[PDB]
């Protein structure tokens, strides 16, 4: 198979998006406790790798350092990300997934052919001409473009545009997938979800008994539960013990994940999982401060490969992750009840990549 090198590159990139995700989640939760955090570290990485096609010198170097894209040649980096995107991008009965990367550039600028072709060929990234002299009109244009492209999955991506912006990066991902075994919707019931040790809220809770990969981590005081999707993707639920969420967050690592896998076994489990409709919106300028990346957002003369204008920078960059978790699917000595704050990892096994990383403090909250 001629796709061997692309798969190896992707496998290495996947390990690095896991590290990125845990670093981002740790920082986001430290600065914003008691809040849901829902993002795609993979989608975020595709955006800045795509920008590496048009970035030079210090800006290029700092992205590659911050995102850890330095371990392989640039050709392999782009080929690896192309493989991940192409493999995951589907509109089938079992999986609906798209990674969107749209660069909105001021109509007065001239986006260069080579960058345009590479962005489209390697990432399916598109550059759209925008009139930034009318910020209100530019915002409604951007939001309508993305709502239409995503078929109403990614809405209101932009809430504000700063004056002087000539280049806006929009990164967005949506997910719909069928479970390997569907939940019976008639068995789904409104159950208690403990926001705090005393405070509760009624949430639609899905129920099913069957064979599931399950384990317990003594080192991080947490239960691990894997629920497979029909395609080679798994939903990993990490349920900390009472008052161990902060400890679990603090201990998250790449070695953590590979150790959790050594603690799992196939067992008959009665499972209780909340239904979800998660969205997460991030200002990537503030988010990327956590991994020391900022030159891409400053004027440095490093983006001439995109458009020749001297003062060019990425003015604004936004990430939006969207997911639905319900009963849809194909066709006890242990019980795992997800009725308190938990971590959710959507993991692609075939790559293997972290598609989504979520801290769910409230399944029906923002």
């Amino acid at each position: 198979v001629q796709g061997w090198k692309q798969r190896m590159a992707a496998k290495e990139l996947a390990r690095q998006n896991m590290d990125l995700g845990f670093k981002l989640l740790k920082k986001l939760a430290f600065y914003n406790p008691g809040r849901n955090i829902f993002l795609s570290p993979l989608s975020i990485s595709t955006a800045f790798s795509m920008l590496c096609l048009g970035a030079q010198d210090s800006t290029l170097d700092e992205i590659k350092q911050g995102f850890n894209f330095r371990k392989m040649p640039e050709k392999d980096l782009h080929e690896g990300f192309h493989y991940i995107i192409h493999e995951l991008t589907q509109k089938t009965q079992d999986l609906k997934l798209s990674i969107g990367n749209t660069l909105f550039i001021d109509q007065r600028l001239q986006p260069q052919r080579k960058f345009l072709e590479d962005a489209k060929n390697f990432y399916s990234a598109e550059t759209i001409l925008t009139n930034f002299q009318n910020l209100e009109m530019a915002q409604k244009q951007i939001n309508d473009f993305i709502s239409q492209k995503t078929h109403g999955k990614i809405n209101n991506l932009i809430e504000n545009i700063d004056p002087g912006t000539v280049m806006l990066l929009a990164n967005y991902i949506f997910f719909r997938a069928r479970w390997k075994h569907e939940f019976d919707p008639n068995v789904t019931k409104e159950e208690d979800f403990f926001l705090e040790k005393n405070s509760s809220v009624k949430v639609p809770m899905m129920f099913r008994s069957g064979i599931y990969q399950v384990g317990y981590d003594d080192k991080l005081s947490c239960t691990i539960l894997e629920i497979p999707y029909q395609k080679n993707i798994t939903a990993i639920f990490i349920l900390p013990d009472e008052g161990k969420l902060k400890h679990l967050e603090k201990g998250l690592q790449v070695d953590t994940f590979s150790r959790w896998k050594t603690l799992l076994s196939r067992r008959v489990v009665c499972v209780s999982v909340p239904r979800l409709h998660m969205t997460g919106t991030f200002d990537l300028k503030k988010t990327l401060s956590y991994i020391g990346v900022s030159k891409i957002f400053e004027e440095h003369g490093d983006l001439t490969k995109i458009a020749p204008h001297r003062s060019l920078k990425v003015g604004e960059a936004v990430h939006k992750a969207e997911l639905k978790m319900d009963e849809r699917g194909t066709e006890t000595p242990l019980c795992v009840k997800i009725d308190k704050p938990y971590l959710l990892l959507i993991y692609s096994e075939k790559i293997p990549s972290v598609l989504f990383l979520g801290k769910i403090v409230n399944p029906i909250g923002k």
